[PDB]
C-alpha cells in the first residue's frame, strides 16, 4: 500500500507515489524529478492532476507520452494556490528539474519535503528563511559519518584536467562517459566543452536531453557519432567488453579509450583524495570511477537540517530496516542536542 512517508497530512496531496494505483483520498498528485523510482507507474494513461516544474513536465509529455491537460507545471520561487492550499517549489540542487516542495497547512503547520536534494549552503537564502518549518521530510541516503565526497566543481576539475592530458598526448584516444538517467551532465558537457567537441549520443538520449532547457544545448550535443570524440552510452556498457566492443564500432578512426563511470559513494573515498584516484586499465582501455554525488554527503544534510531547526524529522531513505531506521533517529537526536532546538 501506500507509505505513510510519501502522504502530506491535512492535504488530499501525495508525493512520489505513482506505483500504488489510485490512492483514495488523492486529489493531486505531485512529482519531485524524473527518476524511475519516483515516476513508477506514470504512463499517457493516467488522468489525474500531475503537478511539478516545467522541466519535469516536458519529460512526461514527450518520455512518457503523458496527456497534456494532466501536467500541471509550476514556476520555482513562486507562492502558489493548489487545491486551496498554497505551496512553492524551490531547486533540490539533484538532477535537472528537481524541486523541494513547502506546504502550508490551513492550521498554520509548515512542511518541506526535500524530495531527492544535495543540502547546499545557498539554501539558507530561498524562501525558507522566511518562516518556520514544523515537519521535514528527508532524503536520507548518505546519512551515516563515512559517506564524504568532494565538491562537484573539485571533481568536474579532475574530469577536464585528465581529458584534456590524454588526448593532447594521443589524439586518436575516444573518450567515454556513462550515463542511466538524468543528472550529471555537467561530466560530459565540461569533458567536450575542452576538447572542443560535441558529445555524441543515441536518438533516445538526445530526445532526453532536449527536453531540460539548458541554453546553448544544440550547440553541444549531436547524434552524429562520427563527428564527436566525447561518446555517451548505457553505464551498463562501461566496461571492458562493452568497451571493446564499442572500439571496433568506430572503424579504427581511434586506438584508445578513456572512460568515466560517475559513481555515487565507493568506499575508496574513506582512503583516497580526489587528487589521488586511478583507472582500471586492460590493454589501451582505461575506466575511471568518479564520485559525482547528487545528494547531500552526511556533513551537508547534517548542516542543514541543524540551520532549519525542524520540530520533526521523516526519513524517505534507507526506511526498509529497523537496523537503518535506528541508526537515522539517533544522529537526528545527536544534532538536536549539539544545536539546542
Ligand atoms: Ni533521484
Amino acid at each position: 500500500t501506500c507509505p505513510f512517508y510519501k502522504k502530506i497530512p491535512g492535504t488530499g496531496f501525495t508525493v512520489d507515489a505513482f506505483q500504488y494505483g489510485v490512492v483514495e483520498g488523492c486529489t493531486a498528485y505531485f512529482l519531485t524529478h524524473f527518476h524511475s523510482d519516483h515516476y513508477a507507474g506514470l504512463s499517457k494513461h493516467f488522468t489525474f492532476p500531475v503537478y511539478c516544474s516545467e522541466i519535469t513536465g516536458n519529460l512526461l509529455k514527450n518520455k512518457l507520452h503523458v496527456q497534456e491537460q494532466y501536467i500541471h507545471p509550476l514556476p520555482l520561487d513562486t507562492e502558489c494556490i493548489v487545491n486551496g492550499v498554497k505551496v512553492v517549489l524551490l531547486d533540490a540542487n539533484h538532477c535537472p528539474g528537481a524541486v523541494m516542495i513547502l506546504f502550508y497547512l490551513p492550521n498554520g503547520t509548515v512542511i518541506l519535503h526535500t524530495g531527492d536534494f544535495r543540502a547546499d549552503p545557498s539554501m539558507e537564502r530561498s524562501l525558507l528563511a522566511d518562516q518556520k518549518v514544523h515537519m521535514l521530510y528527508l532524503d536520507t541516503t548518505y546519512c551515516s559519518p563515512e559517506y564524504t565526497f568532494p565538491s562537484q566543481q573539485e571533481v568536474i576539475r579532475f574530469a577536464i584536467n585528465t581529458a584534456f592530458e590524454a588526448v593532447t598526448l594521443n589524439p586518436h584516444a575516444l573518450v567515454v562517459c556513462g550515463t542511466y538517467s538524468i543528472g550529471k551532465e555537467k561530466v560530459f558537457l565540461a569533458i567536450a566543452d575542452v576538447l572542443g567537441s560535441k558529445v555524441g549520443m543515441s536518438q533516445e538520449k538526445y530526445k532526453t536531453l532536449q527536453c531540460l532547457n539548458i541554453p546553448e544545448i544544440n550547440s553541444l550535443i549531436t547524434t552524429d557519432m562520427c563527428s564527436s570524440l566525447v561518446h555517451l552510452l548505457p553505464m551498463m556498457q562501461i566496461n571492458f567488453k562493452g568497451l571493446q566492443s564499442h572500439l571496433k564500432k568506430c572503424g579504427g578512426k581511434y586506438n584508445q579509450i578513456l572512460a568515466f563511470r560517475p559513481t555515487g559513494w565507493t568506499h575508496s573515498n574513506k582512503f583516497t583524495r580526489i587528487a589521488d584516484v586511478i583507472p582500471q586499465t586492460k590493454g589501451n582501455i582505461s575506466i575511471y570511477g568518479i564520485p559525482y554525488s547528487e545528494h547531500s554527503s552526511y556533513l551537508e544534510m547534517k548542516r542543514f537540517v541543524q540551520w532549519l531547526k525542524p520540530q520533526k524529522i521523516i526519513p524517505t531513505v534507507n526506511v526498509g530496516t529497523w537496523k537503518s531506521r535506528s541508526t537515522m533517529e539517533k544522529y537526528f537526536r545527536e544534532w538536536k542536542l549539539e544545536a539546542g532546538y
